[PDB]
């Protein structure tokens, strides 16, 4: 079943049950100016779920652009599940439905629309919320034995110091014994084998100002499931870059590097970023020094030193932004719409950081290759940020490629010691 | 080697090296409101780092009394053997005097040297950007480097505050040995009382202003702090901090009050810890009440009580262990005899009016329990417990923990906002 099939597929099961199948919003959120991208299909819904905005249905579903990079850009080619940008497929309840109805239909979806065997899943309540512990055990009637009861860390979640808050329930796919990982609340849960697919938040509580919790008014309900992470279940793949609307992606970044090794980190890195670098050009954010502008010309400049890294020569980074475009603009027509401009965009961005990344990789190869000691000196960060455009977490990365890390305070130093020579 | 004999080489050992040996502080923190009790060797020292207190010495050490039940460690009393509400640190501090070269080689001489421990049962981390430090250790005193880890902001990099002087960390741990589950540091068991963490040496290198900017700490300074018990235990060939010679006298007249032979039982080693730490609260100007302190006091006395009960203990019996605790560490702490009769009497009270709900108030828990479907105890039951009865939240919630279930806190609150509405 491919991604597009799976996608249409959700929105179609909760429109049938009477959802208002909505549009993504844009990675800029409006109704939150302290928020740097949208990293969930909440946040357009925020108001409503505040009571603040009226809208004229109490029940909704989208698949929602995400990004996770301000935090999941670390994870990124590490692990088989993260991305910087990703799809949420939610469903929503403004006062409706609550945990009942929300648990029987992400069950009935993941079992009955989707073919998932139970045996192959795994669920986690708040373990101080009975009521989600006696739908799951006593009226769906899940296996016992693949259940664990979680802490307020992983199933309590709050939108805020105040406002909505209460337990959540998660489901999890066991990607089997092959991969490396224990089951949720295990020592080694952070494993790549069960993979939490979908979660269910329940607004069940209010905390004021001064801390006190009440009952909220009208109990709601948010959901979201990762696209890619059940796209790869449902392909039959382990890692979120197997699924079909990667392979465009990594093959052409394959092209441009000249190798068959499908398996090198830096195609995935590529593959990650551009969409989340091309779908956030195509929302409006411009490469920048500061706020939004510059966590993009972060990634665009990471995935240019992963170009590098493949030893790619000619400007390549805008090149993969026509697979992606024949690949989700019937999904995203705002990515064909924009597709000149985010072309031009990241063509100029890589053109300019390539006056000074061929100097600063001589300058860390060099470093790396008479240094004494794992850490990367603070006055050398400083040099690539300051003379060569290195993003810190740029020079970061490729240190851990090589078992080093780099010296954050003491570039922390050098820049006071430069705000005191202005 | 008996605790009061590693306290005293501790102590001599560093004023040898020129450092003042200081007294204690109270549990009771003077100069610092925000404080709930003195939890570190550092806290009576902090104007002096900071620059706002001057005092004739610029090296110290002290075996500091530290309470850990708030702000925490509470929990951890019982369910492992590394862990109590009460406890004596001991530390070095350097004011802009040395820096990490020699707190490293103070370090590893007192406990390979003094001590005699095995670097084979060493184990040292340093923060994974802290090139000095790895250097010192890898490079100057030659450590094993398998026995070495690097290890993240989370565990070696320390703070005063949002502001003022902060830095990187090295920790020393012991291996306790293969019969003891658990990993060495960065691993995923890492927690787990197989590698137990013995000494923490704090370097202040930086200050951090209002604004977040990071700049050079005009004189780097040094706080260290080790658990008293801990190196006792390995010190004295023993796995559990309960085991060590300054715990036997509690344990064995606690089991005696019980009128049970396990002295290994685990609600005997809380009622132990909590005499320590609801004593010298005591002696050092705590009372029981519903507010602040003495809330924190009262909390810890009556959960040592409930493990009477669950011990079966019919007699209030709590104060008893006063007289064995200030005769065990009154030659440390001559402030505890000189209060005893005062503590006896406080501590006994506080039972006394606690047992005139305790009975009733199990009765309703454990039938509760016996008719309860699901893993939580819901929270108009908590709310009952503690309105009607007196039991505070972590006490009832201690006490299904060992059920292995669960309250409903966020139930709990609910209950309590609606009762503040009925005032
Ligand atoms: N960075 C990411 N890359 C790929 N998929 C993601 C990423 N972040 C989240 N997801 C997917 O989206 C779903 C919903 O994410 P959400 O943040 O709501 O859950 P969560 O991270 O468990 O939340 P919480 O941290 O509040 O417990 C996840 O269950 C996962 O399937
Ligand atoms: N056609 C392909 N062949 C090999 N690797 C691919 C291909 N497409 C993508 N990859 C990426 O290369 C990564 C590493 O593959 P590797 O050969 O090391 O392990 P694997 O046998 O594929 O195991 P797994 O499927 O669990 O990753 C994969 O996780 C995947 O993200
Ligand atoms: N609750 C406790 N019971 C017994 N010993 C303790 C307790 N807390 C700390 N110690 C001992 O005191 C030493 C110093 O405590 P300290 O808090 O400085 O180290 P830490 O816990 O690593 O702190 P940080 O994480 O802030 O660096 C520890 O290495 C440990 O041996």
């Amino acid at each position: 079943m491919t991604s597009a099939e799976i996608r249409a597929a959700f929105l179609e099961f909760f429109r049938q049950r009477g959802h208002a199948v909505r549009p993504s919003s844009s990675l800029v959120p409006g109704n939150d100016p302290t928020l740097l991208f949208t990293n969930a299909g909440m946040v357009q819904f925020k108001d409503v779920f505040l009571g603040r905005e009226k809208v004229d249905f109490n029940r909704a579903a989208t698949s929602q652009r995400c990004v996770r990079a301000g935090n999941d850009l670390e994870n990124v080619g590490y692990t088989a599940r993260h991305h910087t940008f990703f799809e949420m497929l939610g469903n929503f309840s403004f006062g409706d439905y609550f945990k009942r109805d929300a648990i029987n239909f992400a069950w009935d979806f993941l079992t009955k629309e989707m073919g998932i065997p139970p045996a192959k899943l795994w669920v986690t309540v708040f373990d101080e919320d009975s009521e989600a512990e006696a739908i799951w055990l006593e009226e769906v009637k899940i296996d016992p034995t693949r259940f664990s009861r979680i802490g307020a860390k992983d199933n309590f979640w709050a939108m805020g110091d105040v406002g909505p808050c209460g337990p959540c329930t998660e489901i999890f796919y066991d990607h089997g014994e092959h991969v490396a990982g224990g089951p949720p609340g295990s020592p080694d849960e952070d494993g790549d084998r069960y993979i939490e697919i979908w979660n269910l938040v329940f607004m069940q509580y209010e905390r004021d100002k001064d801390g006190n919790l009440t009952p909220m008014p009208a109990p709601s309900v948010d959901t979201g499931m990762g696209l890619e992470r059940i796209a790869a279940v449902m392909q039959g793949v382990h890692s979120n870059y197997e699924i079909d609307i990667f392979q465009n992606l990594v093959k052409t970044a394959a092209a441009l590097a000249g190798t068959t090794d499908l398996s090198n980190s830096s195609l995935r890195v590529i593959a990650d970023h551009i969409r989340s670098c091309a779908f956030l050009v195509a929302d409006g954010v411009l490469p920048s020094n500061e706020g939004r502008g510059y966590v993009l010309r972060r990634i665009v400049r990471r995935a240019i030193r992963h170009g590098y890294r493949l030893g790619i020569q000619d400007t390549f980074f805008y090149k993969l932004v026509a697979p992606l475009a024949a690949e989700m603009g019937a999904a995203y027509p705002e990515l064909v719409k924009a597709q000149e401009q985010v072309e031009r965009v990241l063509k100029k961005e890589e053109e300019r950081f390539a006056e000074t990344l061929g100097q600063g990789m001589k300058i860390l190869e060099n470093c790396v290759a008479k240094l004494d000691g794992h850490v990367i000196p603070g006055d050398v960060v400083f040099l690539l940020y300051d003379t060569y455009g290195f993003p810190v977490d740029l020079t970061a990365d490729f240190a851990r490629e090589h078992n080093l890390s780099v010296d954050h305070a003491g570039f922390e130093v050098e820049m006071s010691a430069q705000r005191d020579r202005a």
